[PDB]
């Protein structure tokens, strides 16, 4: 689990979003696993606006922080899971680095601040849902 808080915005994975995200749905794309719903009180968190490929991301099945390389983003395909049949997801990038269902979430940040969310994982790989594209997140 893991969201991002960023203005009168909330970003969470699709799949884990809750009755209360889709009763104040601003945007949703399935292809990307996100959705971004609206919040009363203002957010603080600083969305990188950059072309990075290294960062550090937030592993919760391992209570741990760990630095990556990770890919551009692009159109992967993700194998089936309870969520979603086998499918591409878009802006999606890759990193070597462990992974669990329930790290979805996560945050991946670089100096310039919050590159992404987890969003995939397994044999040893951990992928991320960019929001640096996103930029209607700050106005
Ligand atoms: N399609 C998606 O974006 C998600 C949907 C929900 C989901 O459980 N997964 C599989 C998954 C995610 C993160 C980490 C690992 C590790 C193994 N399987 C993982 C993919
Ligand atoms: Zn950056």
């Amino acid at each position: 689990s893991g969201a991002i808080y960023v203005g009168n915005y909330r970003v969470v994975n699709r799949h884990l979003a809750t009755h209360n995200d889709w009763a104040n749905l601003v945007w949703e794309d399935s292809s990307r696993d996100l959705l971004v719903s609206s919040t009363t009180a203002q957010g603080c968190d600083t969305i990188a606006r950059c072309d990075c490929q290294t960062g550090v991301y937030y592993c919760s099945s391992r209570r741990k922080h760990y630095p990556v390389s990770f890919s551009k983003p692009s159109l992967i395909f993700v194998e089936a899971s309870e969520y979603y049949p086998a499918r591409y997801q878009s802006h999606l990038m890759l990193a070597v680095g462990h992974s669990e269902p329930g790290d979805c979430g996560g945050i991946l940040r670089c100096q310039h601040g919050v590159v992404g969310i987890v969003s995939t994982g397994g044999n040893g790989l951990v992928g991320f849902a960019d929001v640096r594209d996103l930029l209607w997140l700050d106005e």
